[PDB]
């Protein structure tokens, strides 16, 4: 079975950019949601596999792949940002992504148009292709996990649900966007660089 | 050409189960947004069809079906409130939902599980399949519009994108459900019914 | 683990309307490589569930019901067809599909106009829906199986696949579905009718 | 508006990787039938944007991704393929599938795999990313073109399709790939590098 993990800091460290009563809601309800759905599932799935029945399986498949991406993308999320958070990265990481995108600020606009230009629920996503050895944005819809769907390795993450900025910025998108890029953990994004980077 | 439609009550007419504001930045933000772009779209369309370029036209539908839809969409849900509606319709159109859903009880409850069922961003409708006669729940994604998708007329749609309950109900989407109940125009659902009762 | 079953006549028993060239091969070939695929994901399945893996399960999903689809459309699909097939069917089923198509005919023009409306690979198929109590008829994609994917319990099937009328009336799909129901077994379908009437 | 173009060489002149009566089927029949009902779709759309009726331009959008892509795709195909070509290209587009794919040795193995892992109907595509200046495998389903969908330019790209290959190697997928490499023009596939390369 799975567990909802503790955040590294404070449902309010992430203050004045992202709201606590956002930060603490998205992990106390939303995210929880999650894991106990998806041990809910994976058990009836347990139940079907040894039965031998695909039609179950089948049946099964949308909120496996709903609520286990759900699980997925926001537990790297939570990684992701941190109080002490901000600024450009540093080291073979940001070469990557000047050698990939030319500059961070070329970086920077592109992942906000992906993430931006989302219809409806969804993710904006920096991965590192394993197979062709460099770096990409890509989009997922819902709750679809950026590996398990693309193949792509997820280093950062963007949660782009109204549910992630609603309270605050309300139906503008783009000051959240603004905004995002100054609570994200870079040690951590580089960290899962140096994993891949095998 | 399109025109956002102006609200047939005041912003605040539904309160207390749709809070003011999110009546206001769901008419004004919202809808407008995608008037605003479906616009611009139909524009880029006749270009493109205009000067013979099929690889334009198929670029550019996510955008028509994604405004064109969201514009569909909002206008219908407009009508389908209002500040005297709620409780149960009167025979005729209850006499159908009584025959093909049970009752109005199984008839709440179905379009209520509809709804509460999307993951992600969408809605729960209650269409006319004209072939058979017959009604239909129906739960469509995004933006996407029941009849331009899948053939059913619209009769009564459900709002279950983020934007329409969070600032007031929250996380809980089923709160904003049983509490929509109040609001519906039967009226207006009635209207729908009738011209297509054919 | 699962198996190829036998036909319940032979490979050239649905003479001239399907070839028989056809009928050994999306038996011996097709419907075969199906069985296999779906044993070895099922295990790579039972590999990543006792592991936890969700990333993995995710990436399983595709392959799983792909192969597993293929297998359940196919096994139905051969219990629909016989060389003692064609005609009206009887007694209840008959009435139903009158009750709900309003003639055998309709609804005969019908399972065709869906049936030859898919774009690419898919299925036609006739369905009992068991909650609203009738008949209705549903196309899936590529080998996506009707009851996985949509509840409906699945009666009768048409494989529109160009592997399954290619080599006979090449890109022409009406002419092999004029010919279709010539080699239909309706004793099966009121049999799998009866068992969801319950 | 739209015409079926005509092949730049005989029916018969890929003997004996494509027999002639595939080329006669596929570029007669297919090809023009995705013709026909193209100009009969964009027709039905000037008609509809015209008289500004989002539900029908909505409603239409299937039928002109599918035939308006139809046509993009056969027309491409018939350049990509040549009388003499095959082997390996000439030094700019050979110095490119070296540089981003290993060798002319991991460029066919990885079209080869991209194109045998379709599931149902499809294409893969050789493409070029106008951004990052670099090629890439694009696989893409049914009739959906490269650019529209996916915004890569198209180089060469491998029709997947079982009416492709299905008269002459049958079920063998992999065959008709190994077949493939011997009459792919690699003159026609620089010559849509060049453009660009820029
Ligand atoms: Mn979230
Ligand atoms: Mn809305
Ligand atoms: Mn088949
Ligand atoms: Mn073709």
């Amino acid at each position: 079975k799975h567990s909802l993990p503790d955040l590294p800091y404070d449902y309010g460290a992430l203050e004045p950019h992202i709201n606590a009563q956002i930060m603490q809601l998205h992990h106390s309800k939303h995210h929880a949601a999650f894991v106990n759905n998806l041990n809910v599932t994976e058990e009836k799935y347990q139940e079907a596999l040894a039965k031998g029945d695909v039609t179950a399986q089948i049946a099964l498949q949308p909120a496996l792949k709903f609520n286990g991406g759900g699980h997925i993308n926001h537990s790297i999320f939570w990684t992701n940002l941190s109080p002490n958070g901000g600024g450009e990265p540093k080291g073979e990481l940001l070469e990557a992504i000047k050698r990939d995108f030319g500059s961070f600020d070329k970086f920077k606009e592109k992942l906000t148009a992906a993430s931006v230009g989302v219809q409806g629920s969804g993710w904006g996503w920096l991965g590192f292709n394993k197979e062709r050895g460099h770096l990409q944005i890509a989009a997922c819809p819902n709750q679809d996990p950026l590996q398990g769907t693309t193949g792509l390795i997820p280093l950062l993450g963007i949660d782009v649900w109204e549910h992630a900025y609603y309270l605050q910025y309300k139906n503008v998108r783009p000051d959240y966007l603004k905004a995002i890029w100054n609570v994200i953990n870079w040690e951590n994004v580089t960290e899962r660089y140096m994993a891949c980077k095998k």
